[PDB]
């Protein structure tokens, strides 16, 4: 799972 990079098709975001 991604923190910031969660939105650079990484989801759900930790």
């Amino acid at each position: 799972c991604c923190r910031l990079a969660c939105g650079l098709g990484c989801h759900p975001c930790c």
